[PDB]
């Protein structure tokens, strides 16, 4: 008559990682990293992206000729642009602040265009000029959605246009102002010499003098376009006055919807998807907590880590028995392969039956404890560092280098935090497995008292022959001593 | 005859948290964290603040006429600024380098004026110049810290002024160009066209060309003024020239005390009490070493950390027993033991107790000490949050400002709370292991005239008084000497 | 009769901290933080550094005459300049986006010069300018790579220059406008009023107009000079215009190598050494993976913390036998102290036959704990290679709350990464000491288990047997393989007595 100590074995092949020991398997374990996509660029929530295809922001608001399919845009859920367009700016020329329209773009989800200063009202100007830079069709053209003001006859009036926003949002009004390359230019398109262009707003005041000097061709062209952009406030009105070198505009865009985008710097096409985050490289379909594609993500998915694998040890250590008769053995030498009821067990071998009888209490209490360990581990790291996308001019590298850095040094700390937390927890959780079952020998040697022989193997043989229900007490804890000790001393005294 | 060994047990009900477990109820415990205020804001040690009102600091350093309480002002701890004022710039307009002034300014603690041009030196001009956007009881006023320079007659001369800094300290000087609205008002005001102001100082030298267009009324007024600053370094000139368009300043605002300040963002106002440390909320009266009222504060006082709860664990567990035969550590605390935390409950033939160990307790309660000095030490080093101001054109440094700030937030956070669970968990199993520690030393030092009775404590084999058992707990039980008598008894 | 469980103790006095309790000493100790430099800038990886001496970036590149030895220079390493150097810009004046020029210089370790514009292509203006602001041997002279155009007579004739950058490489060029104090200064330079400067590249369009004003005289003179800069693209053309006030430049620098270098703010002089990394205090020379001199480090060296000390325990815990009973006397075990005749490992079998003593030691133990120690140690600094690298960067006085960021930015990552190391240090420490108990406790309990009741306990250590043993049978125990079956009838025998 002997009760066996052990635990559960199987035929796992999970390994995970511990600070003190590296290669080790496990009888159950958890993954928290996902690495895997799909590498399509697709669908958020059902709203389809922007796709600029060889297009630039610039060359979409302007209206650059090539890309007349941007016109008219419907609601997007993010913008597709690549790393160097094709079809930007026709006209060689510039666009101040350019980085901060593209960040306030960054989270803007509709236009509307309003048609402000219509073309017909310049009676006194020539409105048909055009360049070879933008041809279709070989003949020459221009911007959509601006208006070339030339000389008409002879003469070159002051120019006076002005809009009151009651569209009911935010506006944004781009003009332009002309450099030419000689006089000659300058007396063939505005007649005048000494030319000026002022814009003026409740909040904003401008005046540009152009500047006539020779310059490398560029798209065949000597002379450059110089833009600017401003956003007009809610019954606020713009005034435009000037005597030459004034590229008008006609379109007014309207904010619309507004919510939470970004500029994805892609070289692909959208295809037929549906997914909830999406990143440059492919989207993400999974419910776990980390992931290690690319730091840059649009939507609502998992944490970004440096990581090749993160593997919880949920279970127990796998060692088997290795491999005539009474080999009940014990967890001294290793664990049973053949309980598949719980974890910590009781294998016994009574007079009349033998079986493979399971604990109930220690093991609720270590997934108690297993699940509240995972659980605090997931809660500890919802409330990392998320990177957001910004773009920088040639003149702005210290502020790039410092953006660059933060962001670098971040997630390396929380990448640190992560693996040194998931190699801790491990140790401990093997560690408390181990306390856990030598508990268990150390509270029935305690119970057993005087009445058992100590085998060493993890087991004790009785000193006396107790049948069933004295067994079912031992597993119970309601084992009495004084009984049937008298017997037990009788046996021993033998 | 039986000596049990236990542990201490109370009725307190303090909880704490764990990795493995939540919400353990523990003997003791010590609070980390500050979450009360006072709501209210005075003075930091004795000096009062600024308080603006409903002026901005630009309307306070120009002299807007309805900011007429703050032209002389004492000395100041910190700065209180509406987030919107009302009272601005009187003439609609706009001021350079806003921001950087805001930065100089926060560590700036006294001013002193030093009239470097006096009205009356313009004796070739007329400087009773004015406008209704700031009228005072109707008829027309102007800033008064500056001079609106007019035509004398019908004609205006060139305008020179020059200043030598022999006050003492560095001085900031503010001066600004008027951009009309029409030739009409430009031909009535200075009777010249193509004017200019010219700046120059040994770095500065700038020279601004006045801009005339048709502008929407701000104020009823369509034209626009806009301003300049620099500082001017000891034993400097700063030279003044214009043809038209210049509002020269009266005065110079000279830097006197210096230190650490700052500007507080604040709709409330000042009232009479004392703080240490003052945070937009309210003031805060501690000595504890964590707070999570808010990031930016100005004196010496707690880090901040978005925490609810920061709870250390400095005792057991308080799981109490539950006739005769006292029972041990295997079924729980004791009530009665109110020396010390691990037990040694004393049973003799004469008399019983509940007597307590000396050296387990001493060793026990200097390693949790040190804890707690180690886990107070280690993070005095920790992110501090300071204020700042963009423009309307710096939306991604603003953005990189606040992500910084709020990343470094999060991860001193997560620092606090791992290392308060870790020690807790660690804390408990220290106190397990020390019991158990005294129990197996107890069974190693009596080899066989004891027999186990499993709940906790052993009963003895052989009889003996006080001294045997005061031995037993000292260490210096001997087998020898009762070994017969034991033996004896064990058949 | 006698077998004995025990651990190894040894003279040594290193001393480690703990979370638990400070100062405890331990047989071994592993050091991670060097603390020595030798005080000298030296060469790095064999090229020297670039010596600016007591002239500016601005001066060496504009031409001071002071900075003649500068006019050629060969590879570099990196840069070494003064907090406030005395030669920059001998005429007064300022250098538009200066620290955007050191930026880009912070990575470049070749130039070579080029002479784009000669001084004689001129033959319609003078240049031969000067002024007594920079002056050699008391005769007045200007910047060497730079010329000054006036008047040839008594007109000034529009000046055009190009040219198109076939070098093979991206080139920089600098400009300058000058600005008079007066219109006298102006006729009797230019003979024009109302002049313009104008720059124009592929991607750059300027236009400047000279400014006349009245200003303090600094070195002398009331006027200024504003320089500002390029970099031309490979087959790009750069053109130059202006009816006067134009300094025009005579010499282009080409980037040659590339590569990473900085510039460093030192008062110091060059000397003889071979060095692989260099801070500005002096040089590194270690193999440990921390070090606490200075944040600002070029070349590869080790990670900086703001610690004092940083020392990892890898041994036991020195606790040695007080009590030595001479003579006669049993050896005792682990509880009152360890061993210092132990020499081989660091958990042992002392046995105490009929024919002999010793002093084994158990492999198999001692083996697995020095597997864990170094997988411990190698882990823990493998996990502090990500850290962060600081680099200098400079701003200007209008841009104090950037400067403000980025020392906040640093500074920040620096305590996070100090409080880290310092951290895992102390946590790993007690779990090594706690490791080491546990293991002398296993084995203890691994034997008892294994001798079940042939024997008795003293408590002190160890237990004396029952019955009468040999080498054969200590080394059974030893080894794991006693054999109870065989004993027990001998052992009961004279335990009955
Ligand atoms: C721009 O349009 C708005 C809306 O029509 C104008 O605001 C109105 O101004 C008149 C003044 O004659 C008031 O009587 C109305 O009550 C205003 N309407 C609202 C909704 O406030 C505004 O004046 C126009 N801007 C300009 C420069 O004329
Ligand atoms: C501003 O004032 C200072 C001091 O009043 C002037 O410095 C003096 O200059 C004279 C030149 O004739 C010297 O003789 C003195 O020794 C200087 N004194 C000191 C204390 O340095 C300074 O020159 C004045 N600024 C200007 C532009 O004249
Ligand atoms: C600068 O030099 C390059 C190379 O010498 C010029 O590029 C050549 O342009 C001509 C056009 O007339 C082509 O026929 C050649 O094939 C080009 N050569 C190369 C190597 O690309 C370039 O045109 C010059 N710049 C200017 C403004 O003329
Ligand atoms: C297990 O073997 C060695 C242990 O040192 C380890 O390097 C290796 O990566 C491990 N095996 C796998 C498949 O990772
Ligand atoms: C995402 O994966 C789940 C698998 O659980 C699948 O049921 C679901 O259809 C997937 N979603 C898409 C859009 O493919
Ligand atoms: C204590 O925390 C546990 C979370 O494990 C929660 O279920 C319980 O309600 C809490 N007790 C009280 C009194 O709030
Ligand atoms: C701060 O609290 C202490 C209580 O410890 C009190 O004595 C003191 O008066 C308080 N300070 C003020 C200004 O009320
Ligand atoms: C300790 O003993 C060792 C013996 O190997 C010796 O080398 C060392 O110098 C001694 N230390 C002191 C401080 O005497
Ligand atoms: C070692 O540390 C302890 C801290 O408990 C301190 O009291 C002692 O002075 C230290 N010893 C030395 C030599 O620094
Ligand atoms: C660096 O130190 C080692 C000794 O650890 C020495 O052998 C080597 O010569 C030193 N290097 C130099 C450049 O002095």
């Amino acid at each position: 008559d002997q009760i066996c100590i052990g635990y559960h074995s199987n035929n796992s092949t999970e390994k995970v990682d511990t600070i003190l020991e590296r290669n080790v398997t496990v009888t159950h374990a958890q993954d928290l990293l996902e690495k895997t996509h799909n590498g399509k660029l697709c669908k958020l929530n059902g709203i389809p992206p922007l796709e600029l295809g060889d297009c630039s922001i610039a060359g979409w608001l302007l209206g650059n000729p090539e890309c007349d399919r941007l016109l008219t845009v419907p609601e997007w859920s993010y913008i597709m642009e690549k790393e160097n367009p094709r079809n930007g700016l026709c006209y060689p020329g510039s666009f101040n602040d350019y980085e901060e329209l593209k960040h306030l773009l960054s989270s803007v989800t509709h236009f509307e265009k309003v048609k402000i200063l219509p073309k017909d009202r310049w009676t006194q100007h020539t409105t048909t000029g055009g360049s070879r830079a933008c041809a279709v069709s070989g003949n020459p053209s221009f911007f959509r959605n601006m208006v070339w003001l030339t000389k008409k006859g002879s003469n070159y009036p002051v120019a006076k246009g002005s809009y009151n926003n009651t569209s009911g949002e935010q506006m944004l009004v781009i003009w332009g102002v002309h450099h030419p390359n000689d006089e000659a230019e300058q007396r063939t398109l505005y007649q005048n010499v000494g030319t000026y262009v002022s814009v003026g707003t409740s909040t904003v005041n401008k005046r540009s003098i152009p500047e006539i000097a020779t310059r490398p061709k560029v798209n065949g062209q000597g002379g450059r376009m110089e833009f600017s952009w401003t956003i007009l406030d809610m019954l606020d009105t713009i005034n435009f006055e000037s005597t030459g070198n004034l590229i008008a505009p006609e379109y007014g865009f309207k904010i619309s919807k507004r919510g939470s985008s970004g500029i994805m710097k892609t070289e692909g096409t959208l295809e037929n998807c549906e997914t909830k985050c999406q990143t440059p490289l492919g989207a993400i379909n999974t419910t776990l907590p980390f992931h290690n594609i690319h730091p840059l993500t649009i939507g609502e998915c998992p944490k970004y880590v440096k990581s090749e694998k993160l593997v919880l040890a949920t279970g127990l250590r796998n060692v088997p028995q290795i491999e005539l008769f009474g080999a009940i053995a014990g967890f001294i030498e290793g664990g049973w392969q053949g309980m598949v009821d719980g974890w910590y067990g009781y294998h016994h071998s009574n007079d009349q039956g033998s079986g493979y009888a399971a604990d109930k209490e220690s093991t609720q209490k270590a997934i108690d404890g297993i699940t509240n360990k995972v659980n605090s581990v997931i809660e500890k790291m919802n409330t990392q560092f998320e990177a957001v996308g910004k773009e920088f001019s040639n003149l702005e590298k210290r502020l790039e280098n410092l953006n660059k850095k933060m962001e670098d040094g971040f997630l390396d700390v929380w990448t640190y935090n992560a693996e040194l937390l998931v190699l801790m927890e491990n140790e401990r959780t093997l560690d408390f497995h181990d306390s856990n079952v030598k508990n268990l020998y150390d509270k029935v040697r305690m119970q057993l008292r005087d009445n058992a022989k100590e085998l060493g193997n993890g087991c004790f043989e009785f000193y006396h022959k107790c049948d069933d229900e004295c067994m079912n007490s031992v597993k119970n804890g309601t084992y009495d001593y004084p009984k049937y000790e008298e017997e037990s001393k009788l046996n021993r005294n033998e």
